[PDB]
């Protein structure tokens, strides 16, 4: 239920976004938890980019030194969060186009249900369907 | 004058807006310092908005659970920061267009004085004023 | 049905009086009124406001404009529009009646739970909005 | 060579359906698709999507974001552009060839090596994608 | 007095030379120059590059555009604009006199203390910003 | 190779851009190592700005005071955030242009060069070249 985090950010003022979208995927195939950008605004009227990125907080070297092989920067900084997560396991939930797996968290008295975007989007794509459609025929089918 | 401050977050790319400011609004009744959000970029090319809550370092667990009650997300991740804060009180102001309320701020030997936004904007939507003459007003009033 | 677009950009405006002409501007009659983050010479954080509205209301929400921000100017500019179809269900949920937009085009249809009726009723009955929302999407289902 | 821009807001979508919807709009022949962050009424944090296309796919590029988007209308409108002379050069570097887009303008020459080369390699040769850049622009240099 | 919009997307091109590029368009007349962070296919965090200028000016916005940035084209159109009188006035502080631009329209009269005025003193006195702003509000109560 | 730097940060609804520009210079002619902006959305509809400084551990008060007495914000929240920063050092390196010096960073085995910016600018600037055909001038000569 509680865990811990680690924080890597960095900001980047003289990278092309071209680069940075693809260190945003070799950081997830490094295992990170989340890699997510911000626009942020720098000196001398520059408009750059602020990367963040989320993992184990045994993984400091791996994402330090990915980040410092792939981008410009000169330093990272990091930092330990702590966490509160829910428990999580799957449902195979029958709909009217197909099984979609559906992530079911809860936390003390907390529940939600979430369908699994990629089970929804493929479907979605196969039949022709609005993705926003399967989504909610997921949804009504959790409601069971 | 020195206190310290908890910041919960959370990225959220399977949430609507809508959702979102209903849940900027419960957070706030529930006693936050204050409440943002920061647009962000997510994998898959998703489009996503990260939540920030400042609040008391014991609302822990208040704010933590209204979250994981109020929206998507799995977990929260949340750490404390210290803070320096001047000390504050208020003041009637007469103004041109009757009283505004104004916060005065003192740190060491810094002082500054800001009119209550909500007392500004009602005589302006009262008198068919700009909210920016009355502001204005005030902080020539607050000149004293 | 086409639309009038006003912009200015506005870096010389406190955020507190942004809201102001926000909520002046939609009451007003503007159809919608959103915020852009820009970048501005000098390094400043700045504001783009976006109205979009009736164009014979370009006098009017000019007007407030000028007279509520800190701009010099504004530029405008019609915009060419296609609007899907709209009607309105009321379904009845464990929580009260929920109206539903529904939208069609050609062979499209879509279905948006109100968010006014699912905030009310969400704060009333002490329930997560999404499980207002997700209960009108069932009630729709039938 | 005019561009078809089409805008809508959306507050009502999730960032899911939103990459997905960018996806469907790009294969279906789309010149660019963006997110730009806008800030809507009563506190909701939104998205304004803009494709850019071909103005003969005006109907093509409407029915698919009324189709997937939650919105109810979309707004659209011409831009004039003026556009570079554009060629590709092949050029050999230590990791394979490497094509360079070659843009001009009256006396302007500008390179700009091709991103999936470039990222290709990279993988393969598992060393930085700048690395790779850099080696297309010494290529090139003779 | 109609005003020319350029646009340009750049996902290929690093914040430094964005920053030289605004300097050089400011420098060669254009009335505003704005960056808005955008997000682009490929997971690609962006700008969109927005030059405000006088319409005879197209040619020579353009070039400096595909000359100093990465884009292979700009799109363009002129926006219709309203625009306030403005004159000026100087007010004495006690750090000096500062120049107070003055708009008006229709009964709208509003002021707006010049920044250069008010950011030279700062410096000059060793005052905040917000201190010299405000001496010249009162200043102009008077 | 390994240090801490302080984050500082502050949100700001209640302040001009004019004034947030004065401010970011006013910081880094303080001796900040970073200063950066980020738009974000707080209460009652207000676009506002985060205001970020990142600096030494012991420009703990410089950094607060400044921005108590140049902002309009009644306190501030910071932390310090560990650090992983590459070995740097420069490199006067002859173009087609004439010198551009060329920051040389190195951690372990990763190592990257890059040209200082005020310097391809100026270049750029007085042969009316296009400060990236500068730029990558500099950095082909880089490959030495
Ligand atoms: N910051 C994050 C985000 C992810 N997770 C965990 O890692 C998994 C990945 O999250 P998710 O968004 O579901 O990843 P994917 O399934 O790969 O992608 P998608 O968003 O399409 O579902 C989740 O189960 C979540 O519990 C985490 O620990 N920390
Ligand atoms: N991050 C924050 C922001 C607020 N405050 C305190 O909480 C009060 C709320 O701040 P304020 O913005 O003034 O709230 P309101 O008065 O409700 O709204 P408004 O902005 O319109 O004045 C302030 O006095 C401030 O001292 C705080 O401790 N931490
Ligand atoms: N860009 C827009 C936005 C709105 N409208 C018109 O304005 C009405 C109000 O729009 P909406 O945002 O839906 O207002 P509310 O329903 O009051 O807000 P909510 O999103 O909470 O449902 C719409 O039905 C539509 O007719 C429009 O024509 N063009
Ligand atoms: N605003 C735009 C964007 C694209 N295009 C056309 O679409 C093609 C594809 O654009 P691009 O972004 O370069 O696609 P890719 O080359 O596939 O992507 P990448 O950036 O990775 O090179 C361009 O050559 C151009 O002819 C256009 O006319 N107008
Ligand atoms: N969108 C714009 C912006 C500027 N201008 C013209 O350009 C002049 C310069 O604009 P401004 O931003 O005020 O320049 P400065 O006064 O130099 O900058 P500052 O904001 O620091 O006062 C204005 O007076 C106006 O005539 C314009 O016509 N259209
Ligand atoms: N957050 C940061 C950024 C800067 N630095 C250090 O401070 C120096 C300033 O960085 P840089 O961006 O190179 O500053 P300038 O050279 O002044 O400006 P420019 O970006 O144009 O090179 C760098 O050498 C870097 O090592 C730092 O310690 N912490
Ligand atoms: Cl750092
Ligand atoms: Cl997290
Ligand atoms: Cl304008
Ligand atoms: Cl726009
Ligand atoms: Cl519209
Ligand atoms: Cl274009
Ligand atoms: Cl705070
Ligand atoms: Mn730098
Ligand atoms: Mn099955
Ligand atoms: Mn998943
Ligand atoms: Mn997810
Ligand atoms: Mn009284
Ligand atoms: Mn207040
Ligand atoms: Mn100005
Ligand atoms: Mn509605
Ligand atoms: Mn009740
Ligand atoms: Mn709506
Ligand atoms: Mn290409
Ligand atoms: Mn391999
Ligand atoms: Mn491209
Ligand atoms: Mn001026
Ligand atoms: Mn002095
Ligand atoms: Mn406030
Ligand atoms: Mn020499
Ligand atoms: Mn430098």
């Amino acid at each position: 239920t509680a865990d811990a985090v680690l924080m890597i950010e960095a900001n980047l003022d003289d990278q092309t976004g071209e680069g940075l979208g693809y260190v945003m995927n070799q950081l997830l195939t490094a295992g990170a938890y989340d890699v997510f950008f911000t626009p942020i605004q720098m000196k001398k009227d520059r408009p750059a980019t602020k990367l963040t990125v989320l993992g184990n907080v045994n993984d400091k070297d791996l994402l330090t030194k990915l980040i410092l092989q792939e981008t410009t920067t000169i330093g990272v900084r990091y930092q330990t969060w702590q966490r509160t997560i829910m428990q999580r396991h799957f449902l195979t939930v029958a709909t009217p186009y197909g099984d979609v797996q559906v992530k079911v968290a809860t936390y003390q008295d907390i529940e939600k249900k979430m369908p699994e975007y990629a089970d929804c989007a493929q479907l979605a794509q196969q039949f022709h369907i609005p993705f926003r459609t399967v989504y909610q025929a997921a949804l009504v089918a959790v409601d069971q």
